[PDB]
């Protein structure tokens, strides 16, 4: 048993992701025990970063600014898009320290299991960019999966129309595993897209 | 402790990878445990697979007969050869249920490491077989490992003066990986393997 501000606390943090009911009693008992000045700062950061949060006018990506800080650096190319599926998706290409182009985040995918379809996310809002502002590339990135991929195909094939340089990433095996330790879906579809 | 002879099955077993102590011990005695004539047909199921294996005069696969199953197979695409170290690569491939292709297994990879060059697996072979034969495309499907691309380029230089359409089983992301856990290395080749469509 414990208060019911303990508690409220408790289901506060079970709401948060790999946060488990165990993991948020924990938590809890440690959030309360915190000098209060330590309390403060964390739930001060907490309502801080949502009030200061801007979804930026061009990739639709989280900042403070307007515009984003990758797409108004100066010596940056923004005719190489990358569609891609979530916030850290970009911190994650962006991790490359190759590839100098521009993105398009979308905080969903197509899932009419979960809901979603076109319109929550931004597609119509990047076919107002491509014709727009002449893009040579345009790489859909999202996940392999049936949202990831029947996302980006019902896409990739809209940009037949315009000239634009459409792509898709690589499916596959990745690099250092071995067929031996490897799902026959993930060999399945290898195969398929062999080429090269 | 252990009877002489139980302590001899557990030093044996243990003697086999991925088995630890704790678990040769284990099974030690299951096995024991089990009824006489059980035991009786796993200590020849272990010596007669020994003694029957060989290796496919063709493909060069681990069989028990001068040709394998699946080269003595008729109605196969036998001008499709899929390129692979080893026989339970073939395992593997053959478990997806799609190809219709034939196999060249080499039996290693060209490693200047272990010391095995281009003649010290079975790739000479794999070229005779593409001269002589009608081969309309090679696959090659050595691990995307170092070791397994420095090999699958060699094969491909000497291909090239054939005819043969060469191919390579794709790299990038495995299905049901996100990108926030896949790597710098494997990010690379979905952008550099990317493509139109
Ligand atoms: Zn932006
Ligand atoms: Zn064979």
């Amino acid at each position: 048993y414990y208060s019911t501000s303990v508690a409220k606390l408790i289901e506060e943090l079970s709401k948060l992701p790999g946060i488990g009911p165990k993991t948020a009693q924990r938590l809890a008992f440690f959030i309360i025990n915190m000098p209060l000045d330590e309390v403060r700062s964390l739930s001060q950061a907490i309502i801080e970063a949502k009030e200061k949060l801007r979804y930026c006018k061009i990739g639709f990506n989280i900042t403070d600014k307007e515009v984003c800080d990758i797409g108004s650096d100066e010596n940056r190319d923004h005719s190489t898009i990358c569609v891609v599926s979530h916030p850290m998706d970009v911190v994650a290409m962006e991790k490359v320290k190759e590839y100098k182009g521009v993105y398009h985040v979308l905080h969903g995918v197509i899932s009419p299991i979960e809901g979603v379809g076109p319109e929550d996310i931004r597609i119509k809002e990047l076919l107002e960019r491509v014709r727009d502002g002449s893009v040579k590339e345009v790489i859909l990135a999202t996940n392999p999966d049936i949202e990831g991929e029947a996302t980006a195909m019902y896409i990739a094939k809209l940009l037949k129309p315009f000239g634009v340089k459409v792509t898709r990433i690589a499916h596959g095996i990745p690099v250092g595993g071995d067929l031996e330790y490897t799902d026959v879906v993930t060999l399945s579809k290898a195969l398929e897209g062999r080429r090269e």
